[PDB]
């Protein structure tokens, strides 16, 4: 009512007064309130919602650091925010491709990234996640994700001005910069944990500490444990926390990765600074690492509680009031209905996230070359409430972590599963333990408690490759090149941004030299991260019939098919037709300019697929976009011979 | 090749030195080169795709006009212009509304318009349509629709200063001022055709102009005749065309209406600079008038050739450098596959206009309500292919034109009906013909040759309140009432921006008085084109309980659960799911929060709908948006008394 309307006013006219004071420029001044326009009300209404009535004292404080942050935005990045606001579907372009990469397996240093420019645009890649590069703790770091530092590059990558600077090369070829937003722990050396454990009560304040067991304890009851092998538990004790002997700290990473409290508004502040200076050396997208993490709330498994949203929501808020290029890309692992909240709910709040990694797409297409059965993809595919139009999946086949069977009981049981024996199955199959198996991965993470296994390898020694060249057999050898390209045509096909990780086109095999290393011993994640082989590079384009060879042709192949495919707009999503045979996956695409149909055989059996499935969509006359050729749907049936994949539209 | 591309790169460099030459501040060059380079490609391929090589000589008088534009464009214009690209969705959001209306109908003025606004604004309206308000034609000039300057408001209306400021009262309101642009002709009397009959070749190369019937019969004989009882056929023998006895001259409508001669780029130029004039009085959106016609090629019937849609498109993009708050708006009557071309084709091509009327969901209502059947709508819905996802429907049941039957052959054979007999039957039950018919329409255009009816009516006439009140038979009354409430539900939650035709809020009838008014006599479309009956508006507000007034409060309540349903955002298409009674049309909507199946029965009669249609899709507990109350979709079936509506989500 009035009382209430009066305090709202009186903010508004104190929030519009510090932003026209700030610029001499009234244009600027007026864009700025433009934005806060816009974006105000998710801003404000989001941080209330997590801080309350703390968030009234929070305004001048977090208009100053965007307003310094938005005078410090070079020219030719504020025309880059310019250019992004005229062209929002920009990550939905059938030409989006992504390439993920650690700057130093890569390329050595961020100057040797611009030495392989040419390499990443002859792939048509316009956006490069570079893994964290920030300056990380000395010794074991968790591959930079113990972050010392956030305002200076790794020393042996480079500068933060190398970082600008290859940024800027990176745009004059139509490349977007991602990195990792760090932002549920830093490494126990950053300088906030330093003075916590010096005795600052400023910077206690910025962790989860515990004088003794109870809480800790009491948290546990309903806690998983991410890395069983690495710490036990989500807690560590640190000798020099508190005066006396130590204390317990919130880790629930490794011992050295320190919870950060996100019921502090320090924090926030903290990261919005952060993005902002780092959006200012060009950053395009954030990936927000461990985002599930970041709110704790006793009782729960403190993954997932709708503070993480709201915080997201704000952060993002902040970040593009100043710097409108600027999207997040959320990672986190959760069931479908769930994964669509940190996007967006196209309701009376506004968007969450710009993008989102598909997980459940992943781990189905192991899934489905393991069983050669497509019928628990379909019901994953199926379980999914619809993404806002205007936000886009990120898709991967392998990437710089282990692989969880993230499989529902529920979606298990209605494609006839059991879902935990399923998921048992996954394990030992890409473990190699199951008789027959093709894939040579390692176990992750064991748990003995509850029997819980991930699998780390790299894609081509999953998919069979590393054991078909062992046995020389040619049939072996074909068939895992096959099962690396359907893997990668279908997340070209599926709608959203297909993110290569460096080497799958060359098809890497695990590196098990990560055993020599003590940094990387403990942590077989390393066997997938291998050193980028430029000599292999060179082969095969020199010499395309080996198997590396043909998994390069073929992929490159795929994407200027897909590049050139406008029914892969990321605006549409992809929808299951039901298959009539077990070993195929048919995928609908409805689209302006008429339907397509993808195609696939996740068997090594040639499958006489019945014709009306796709007739009655198609009608009688198709072309198929990756072989150009045509079929008659009007014969009874269309044959696909092992692992064949077909993306049909009508003619 | 090398030649080629050495003659590109001089062109680009050539329209890049010209906007840095015309601006002295240096953010204004590099954002209108921004917005150049965002657009360019579909401006210029567009005009080369019509043009051919002329175009080359184009550029400098193209970008001279927008140039002086974008100088002219005043700072709170080019601030609105900003808050449409940080909201590019913002015709998509549930809260739009809009209201369509003849300014002297409605209020007398320009300035009489300012006097409504809270009536405007109290039906929650954003978006405000006016008719053609520009200079007519003395005498019949078909309602505003033959324009003779489209420099000045007709004076009795007011001034472009009144305009203008109409339109910043309207943002204060958060109301979009809506304009047609009438392209296709102007008045016979316009300076351009006075220009042509004295003689002047640049003036008659604006029109089509032939020497004797050679050129006229070639083109009639595949030519429609739109209006039949107005003037034959499509050209007009004019006395002063050319030194001699007259000429003939393309005329599609009136005599009076004089068809522009589109394959000329200078007529192109003209409406460049009309679009960015009007945009600068604060126009926000264009109905392009007659959009279909533009384009002449003899042996076609001269509607939706190709070259429309081109410079459709170029016109867009030649409005957005300059103006991004600016949006298109098309009304196309042409088959559903062709009028998704009206939008855009989500390809490599930009998108040609952000709205088009859903002409078919209007032509599907009457049907459907005349039937009591809804297996045409069920199939005329179905043969549409999708729009893009950032385009918007513009939906209405009523408008300022009489309603022609547009139904196909092929989907009215998927019904189970020939079309050419229900196309008759709705003329014989819309004309009041068919014995029991509750409707009071006119016919108009009774064309001899092939018997081709359309019908003129207000939707409280057509909907039976008119035949109701004649009987006074409550029974009667009450369902002409349900009918007009089942009507403007659909609009409200079908997705898309519904265009509320002016006193249909308030159950106008037909206007019979047309026939005493010379100007209007001969055109019934008159009959539905009443004054503003503001008296019965202050009656309503205080005696809800007539039946003006219940279908008053009625369309109120709707407008609100409308603006508080986020399933209706228009990125949303809405899809049919098939009815097992005739009688019932069920559509669903898809969205992040949940699904939604809207229910509504085309019958006066008690429907027991099968519960199973709606439990699949929504499990065993829904909420009514509507009523606000629940439904077991486990009991076995849900009862829908006469044009029931029900807006079902899970719950
Ligand atoms: O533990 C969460 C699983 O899901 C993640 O994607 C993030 O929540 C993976 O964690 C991420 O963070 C950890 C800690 O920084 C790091 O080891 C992973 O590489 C990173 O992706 C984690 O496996
Ligand atoms: O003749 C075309 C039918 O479709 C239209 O919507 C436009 O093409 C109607 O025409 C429009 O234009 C004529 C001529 O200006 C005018 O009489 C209508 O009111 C207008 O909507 C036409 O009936």
């Amino acid at each position: 009512g009035p009382l209430g309307s009066m305090l709202k006013d009186v903010l508004t006219s104190e929030l519009a007064a510090q932003v026209r004071d700030a610029f001499d420029d009234d244009r600027d001044a007026e864009t700025f309130l433009l934005r806060l326009e816009r974006y105000g009300e998710d801003l404000w209404e989001s941080l209330r919602a997590v801080y309350g009535d703390q968030v009234r004292a929070l305004p001048g404080r977090l208009l100053e650091v965007m307003l310094h942050a938005y005078h410090a935005r070079p020219a030719e990045l504020r025309r880059l925010d310019e250019a992004r606001l005229l062209r929002p579907d920009w990550l939905q372009r059938p030409e989006m491709v992504g390439y993920v990469a650690y700057t130093d397996r890569f390329a050595g240093t961020l100057k040797g990234v611009e030495e392989r420019l040419d390499y990443l645009e002859g792939l048509g890649v316009k956006y490069l996640h570079l893994m964290p590069l920030l300056r990380p703790r000395e010794g074991e770091n968790d591959g930079g994700y113990a972050v010392q530092d956030y305002r200076a590059v790794r020393p042996d990558l480079g500068t933060m001005d190398d970082l600008s600077a290859l940024a800027r090369a990176l745009r004059g070829r139509g490349i977007s910069l991602v990195l990792d937003l760090v932002l549920n722990h830093v490494a126990r050396e950053h300088a906030w944990a330093q003075k916590a454990r010096a005795g600052d009560p400023k910077y206690r304040a910025y962790f989860h500490l515990f004088p003794d067991r109870r809480g800790p304890d009491a948290f546990e009851a309903t806690l998983p444990e991410i890395f069983p092998d690495f710490a036990p538990g989500n807690f560590s004790w640190d000798e020099e926390i508190g005066e006396g002997e130590g204390g317990w700290v919130w880790t629930t990473f490794n011992s050295y990765q320190w919870d950060l409290n996100w019921a502090n508004p320090d924090v926030f502040l903290e990261f919005v600074d952060i993005i902002l200076y780092l959006a200012n050396r060009g950053v395009e997208v954030f990936r927000l690492d461990a985002i599930a993490f970041i709110w704790k709330r006793l009782g729960t498994d403190c993954q997932n509680q709708p503070e993480v949203h709201h915080l997201t929501r704000a952060l993002r808020a902040a970040a593009r009031i100043v710097a409108p290029a600027v999207a997040f890309k959320a990672e986190a692992i959760v069931a479908p209905a769930d994964l669509i909240h940190y996007l967006g709910t196209r309701a009376h709040h506004g968007k969450v996230s710009d993008m989102a990694y598909h997980n459940s797409l992943m781990v189905q297409l192991w899934s489905s070359l393991a069983s050669r059965n497509t019928r628990l993809f379909e019901e994953a595919l199926r379980a999914f409430p619809p993404k806002p139009t205007s936000t886009t999946w990120g898709l991967y086949v392998r990437c710089h972590d282990d692989i969880g069977w993230a499989i529902s009981d529920e979606d298990a049981a209605r494609a006839g599963l059991n879902g935990a024996a399923h998921r048992h199955f996954l394990s030992d199959f890409y473990s190699g333990q199951f008789p027959g198996s093709f894939a040579r991965g390692l176990v992750f993470q064991y748990n003995p408690v509850n029997g819980d296994r991930r699998i780390s390898g790299s894609a081509a020694s999953l998919a069979g490759l590393e054991a078909a060249l062992e046995t020389g057999d040619p049939g072996r050898i074909e068939d895992a090149v096959r099962r690396l390209l359907l893997l990668h045509t279908v997340i070209l096909g599926f709608g959203g941004v297909p993110l290569l990780y460096m080497g799958d086109e060359l098809a890497l095999l695990n590196d098990y030299a990560f055993e020599d290393v003590p940094e990387h011993a403990p942590d077989n994640r390393w066997v997938h991260r291998p050193q980028m082989d430029w000599a292999l590079a060179e082969r095969v384009r020199q010499e395309p019939s080996s198997p590396a060879g043909r998994v390069n042709t073929g992929l490159r192949h795929l994407l200027r098919v897909r590049r050139d495919t406008p029914q892969l707009h990321a605006s549409i999503e992809s929808q299951v037709l039901p298959s009539p045979d077990s070993r195929a996956l048919l995928l609908r695409r409805d689209h302006p300019l008429g339907g397509m149909v993808q195609v696939y055989n996740f068997s090594e059996e040639t499958v006489m697929l019945p014709s009306h499935v796709l007739r009655d969509v198609l009608g009688d006359h198709v072309q198929d976009r990756l072989s150009g050729s045509a079929f008659r749907l009007d014969r009874p049936t269309v044959r696909l011979e092992g692992y064949r994949a077909l993306w049909l539209t009508a003619g």
